Order: C-alpha cells, then sequence, then structure tokens
C-alpha cells in the first residue's frame, strides 16, 4: 500500500506517535517520506552487510525484525520482518517505537539526519487536520 500524505498522518496520530519519546508527528512523517515514500511494501537490501530494510519505516533485519537470512542478527522488537510489509501499519509502528526507545532516538535513521533534522518539517502535516 502507498499512503496518501494526510491519510498516513492521521493513522500515525491515532496510533499514538505524536510526541512519542519527544518525536513530533511532522518528524515521523519526514522520516516515512524519505525512507519509503509512504510505501509499506518497500524493501531495500544492503549488499555490504547482508541486511534488509523493511516497510514504511525501513526497519533493519539485523536488530529489529527477524528474516532468517541476516548474519549476526537478533530480534529486538521480536517481530517477523514479514509483519512489516502488511498494509496495516500497527506492527511497523510498534517496531519504530521500540527503535527510538534506544538512546539514539530518531537519530537511528541516518536519512532523518540528512533530510529532516534541524529543518522546517511542518509541510509534512500541513492541511491534514492533526
Amino acid at each position: 500500500k502507498v499512503f496518501e500524505r494526510c491519510e498516513l498522518a492521521r493513522t500515525l496520530k491515532r496510533l499514538g506517535m505524536d510526541g512519542y519519546r519527544g518525536i513530533s508527528l511532522a518528524n515521523w512523517m519526514c522520516l516515512a517520506k524519505w525512507e519509503s515514500g509512504y510505501n509499506t511494501r518497500a524493501t531495500n537490501y544492503n549488499a555490504g552487510d547482508r541486511s534488509t530494510d523493511y516497510g514504511v519505516f525501513q526497519i533493519n533485519s539485523r536488530y529489529w525484525c527477524n528474516d532468517g537470512k541476516t548474519p549476526g542478527a537478533v530480534n529486538a522488537a521480536h517481530l517477523s520482518c514479514s509483519a512489516l510489509l502488511q498494509d496495516n501499519i500497527a506492527d511497523a509502528v510498534a517496531a519504530a517505537k521500540r527503535v527510538v526507545r534506544d538512546p539514539q532516538g530518531i537519530r537511528a535513521w541516518v536519512a532523518w539526519r540528512n533530510r529532516c533534522q534541524n529543518r522546517d518539517v511542518r509541510q509534512y502535516v500541513q492541511g491534514c487536520g492533526v
């Protein structure tokens, strides 16, 4: 599923992401935007270390979800990576919350630092009613 901007914004708000661990909704939107283009079936293989990023938030198979083929991996969220490819993003949201529960916070995603951090992110939730 490819989400419409505002549709995703409301779904994340309903799921309790607004201000989760200090992270505003506009920030989670900026991340989803750059990580997947709001596409839940987005996958990206990292040839260099043999791990894969899954779903809307591009969750990594090394530490957060289990896909069986990733070397030196663990399951911190304890989910199957398959769960992060569903149209229903409840599990992907559960995983993303677990990731930011680590000291690095939203900074765990390098893309967030490159295109979101210290920028005007209002545009991601403007006109959405959230």
